[PDB]
């Protein structure tokens, strides 16, 4: 029957599928359809089509694995789209139509229904397959009855009847927030239009409010830009990722309704943006730090990913208006053409998607200017993102407390992420593709970047931990310098070290003191693992002298720097030690499989080369202390470590400081309240984490007490002499 909700319903057609905007002269439009139409060529020619057959599918057969429900209704859903696209070679089909029809009816009455339990993953049974039957039914409105909508509904309903909790069948449900909670959106909200329920449309938007409130504990938005999910992991570069990507779609549908959100809560989002999403974003890539388990995902590395938070971005930004929404469009419109490496179009699934992104791009009036520098410190989920705009480079820093986990090990996903926030660092530059093209399965998981660890071997089926210490955070002066510190202890108790960084404008210090082990295993240090590509060669050089990195690991004593020369400065990496030090270096053929990290991936053979640089820790009270110091070209590199010569102030067990001459700043870590005199200039009096800046006879002063999670009043922790 035609009324209200039918007319909601032709709004979320023409958000997830935007058959209406469909222009064969439109380029990249009829790409995507090019692909649905070989997607449904394929469904049909290999369908089971013989007497009561036991699956519809043999590549998803096995019903007793969750995922091939939701992969099998997903099937139905494509041919939905193109039986109702008067362009597609399937529009109106009279075997496609029966076929959608049949196979609804079949899984139904075989697979999925009232009567049956959860087998597997709950997720497939209340999101992944409510969320296909309700796109499905929607888009083919028009050749089912409102009797045979409902009654393909009625198991949503048996298995999601709460808007408020997940896995309600269950003997463990949850309350959902976040992501989640956004998806329980896309699966009442729309059940509740197909359904012609009220009180379910209204129950559920109601629920989905919480969405917006900022918390200061468990799962949600912070303050400070941080997210976190699954109770206390950083996550805001993959559920984050639904949130905003599901509910930018819900809202133009949601506002129509007679439970419209109150626009005020819109300028909720509008920080989401600004503060949580926009600073993990860089030349057009999601950070991987916070994207937790999914960096083991094929399909869905960085410059991938990110497309969900972009289009999200913009959908939002076409329900804003004035300046709001010109900014928003600038916002995207800049990230994504300073993306050389990936085509943001192989990520925009729907038309109204690429239309949106066509006008952006084209519409003059749009400006993209190149992003100015920031540095965002999330402490409420322990990461740490900046970004230098003059000389182009960002650098994201990975760490965990006591109040968050390290790594999330679930579904058979990310088996070897150990140390992905042990002090592992990131550093974006030039190569776009660094950290894509089959980084995470040929990275040799025992030497992530920064991170100090024995060499015992980890097992595959080790799952995330919490750290002993709290005391782990950053403290933040302005956009371009900070400082952070991490009270490190390794996964076994056998290892320590008060491992700390000082970010300063156009270069980073990483100093580790206190380095101890009680184990038989060697500790060592990964100054660096970097992906290299074989068409920018580097060259290499130690102590300003070329050297000949070979496979096998090569040692360079008496070490003062390391210089990596590409022809491009903005790929250059040189590495400055204070004081000279022992490391060894090597440069690899390295082979991995995504399965061998991902269950559910392909046991494809991948290779990347790497080059890696340690330093090892033989003794106890061991420490090591560089700079790392990006895009400069090797004469300039010789000249600041000239400059830098006495920057490094203190590497002890109770102080670790660098000053930065040039700028007039100091990176200061106190692991206990004694009187620290710096520079014969002034005193800091407390445990905790410094930045100050000296501006003529004035100090600006940035504390932090990462245990507590809060600064203090300046005669507390500052004394001038
Ligand atoms: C809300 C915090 C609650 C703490 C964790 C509770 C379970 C969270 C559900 C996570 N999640 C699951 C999942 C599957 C199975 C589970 O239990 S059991 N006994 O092992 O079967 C728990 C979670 C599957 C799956 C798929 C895609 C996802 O999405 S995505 N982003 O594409 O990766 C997320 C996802
Ligand atoms: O540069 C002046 C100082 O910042 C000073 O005012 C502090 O002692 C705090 O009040
Ligand atoms: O104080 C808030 C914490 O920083 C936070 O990370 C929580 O521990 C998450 O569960
Ligand atoms: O962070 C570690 C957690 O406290 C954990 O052990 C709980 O089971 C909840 O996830």
């Amino acid at each position: 029957v035609k009324d209200t909700y039918t007319d909601r319903l032709d709004d979320w057609n023409g958000i997830i599928a935007g058959n209406q905007y469909y222009d064969s002269k439109n380029d990249q439009m009829a790409k995507l359809n090019q692909e649905l139409e070989g997607k449904v060529a394929d469904s049909l020619s290999s369908i089971s089509s013989q007497a009561d057959r036991i699956y519809l599918w043999e590549k998803f057969s096995n019903y007793k694995t969750s995922a091939n429900l939701t992969a099998t209704y997903r099937k139905l859903e494509e041919m939905a789209k193109q039986v109702t696209n008067p362009s597609s070679r399937y529009y109106q089909d009279e075997t496609v139509v029966r076929t959608v029809r049949d196979s609804m009816e079949w899984m139904h009455k075989h697979v999925y229904n009232s009567e049956k339990s959860i087998v597997g993953n709950w997720w497939d049974y209340e999101i992944g397959t409510p969320r296909a039957i309700n796109n499905t039914l929607s888009l083919m409105k028009e050749y089912f009855s409102d009797e045979e909508i409902k009654k393909y509904t009625d198991v949503i309903e048996k298995f999601v009847p709460d808007p408020e909790h997940f896995r309600k069948t269950t003997d463990n449900p949850f309350k959902a927030l976040g992501g989640n909670l956004v998806d329980m959106g896309r699966v009442k909200v729309i059940a509740g239009l197909l359904r012609k329920d009220d009180q379910e449309i209204s129950s559920t938007i109601r629920s989905i409010e919480q969405v917006f409130k900022l918390v200061d504990q468990g799962e949600g938005f912070y303050q400070d830009g941080s997210y976190i999910d699954h109770t206390n992991v950083a996550y805001t570069g993959a559920y984050g990722n639904v949130l905003i990507d599901g509910l930018s779609q819900l809202l133009p549908v949601i506002q129509k309704t007679k439970n419209p959100i109150d626009k005020d809560k819109m300028q909720t989002m509008y920080h989401w943006i600004d503060k949580s999403f926009a600073p993990l974003l860089v030349n057009g890539e999601l950070m991987d730090m916070s994207r937790g388990r999914s960096i083991s995902r094929a399909n869905s590395e960085g410059h991938v990913a990110a497309v969900e938070v972009l289009r999200g971005i913009h959908r939002i930004a076409d329900m804003s208006e004035g300046e709001t929404k010109q900014r928003l469009q600038s916002l995207v419109k800049t990230i994504v053409q300073s993306d050389s490496y990936y085509d943001v179009f192989k990520n925009l699934k729907t038309y109204k998607d690429i239309s949106l992104m066509q006008s952006l791009l084209s519409d003059a009036g749009v400006a993209s200017v190149p992003r100015t520098s920031y540095l965002s410190a999330f402490n409420k989920m322990d990461k740490t993102a900046m970004y230098n705009a003059e000389k182009g480079f960002g650098f994201g820093l990975s760490l965990f407390s006591s109040r968050t986990l390290n790594y999330e090990h679930m579904n058979k996903e990310n088996k070897r992420g150990w140390y992905t926030s042990d002090g592992m660092f990131y550093l974006y530059n030039g190569d776009l593709s660094h950290y894509s093209d089959g980084y995470w399965p040929t990275v040799n998981p025992y030497k992530m970047p920064g991170t100090t660890e024995t060499d015992a071997k980890r097992a595959d089926s080790d799952t995330g931990k919490v750290l002993p210490s709290a005391f782990v955070g950053t403290s933040k002066l302005d956009d371009a310098n900070a400082t952070a510190t991490m009270d490190f202890t390794n996964w076994n108790q056998t290892l320590t070290a008060h491992k700390s960084w000082f970010m300063l404008k156009d270069k980073i210090a990483f100093l580790g003191s206190n380095i101890q082990n009680t184990s038989t295993d060697t500790a060592a240090t990964t100054i660096d693992q970097r992906k290299l590509e074989s068409s920018n060669p580097y060259k290499v050089y130690v102590n300003d002298k070329e050297a000949s990195l070979t496979e096998q690991e090569k040692d360079y004593p008496e070490t003062q720097s390391v210089f990596l020369e590409s022809s491009d400065s903005k790929k250059n990496i040189g590495y400055f030690f204070f004081k000279k030090s022992s490391i060894s270096m090597s440069k690899a053929l390295q082979k991995g499989a995504w399965k061998d990290i991902n269950e559910g991936q392909s046991d494809k053979e991948v290779e990347n080369e790497f080059l890696t640089i340690s330093q090892a820790h033989k003794q106890n009270g061991d420490s090591y202390g560089y700079m790392l110091i990006p895009n400069v070209d090797r004469a300039t590199f010789n000249q600041m470590i000239k400059e830098l010569e006495s920057s490094l102030i203190e590497n002890n067990e109770t102080l670790q400081s660098v000053y930065d001459a040039k700028q007039g700043v100091w990176g200061i870590v106190k692991y206990d309240d004694s009187v620290s005199t710096i520079s014969n200039q002034f005193q800091v009096l407390k445990r905790g984490v410094y930045t100050i800046r000296k501006e003529g006879d004035e100090y600006k002063i940035a504390y932090y007490n990462p245990e507590t999670q809060e600064s203090a009043p300046d005669q507390e922790v500052f004394k001038k002499l």
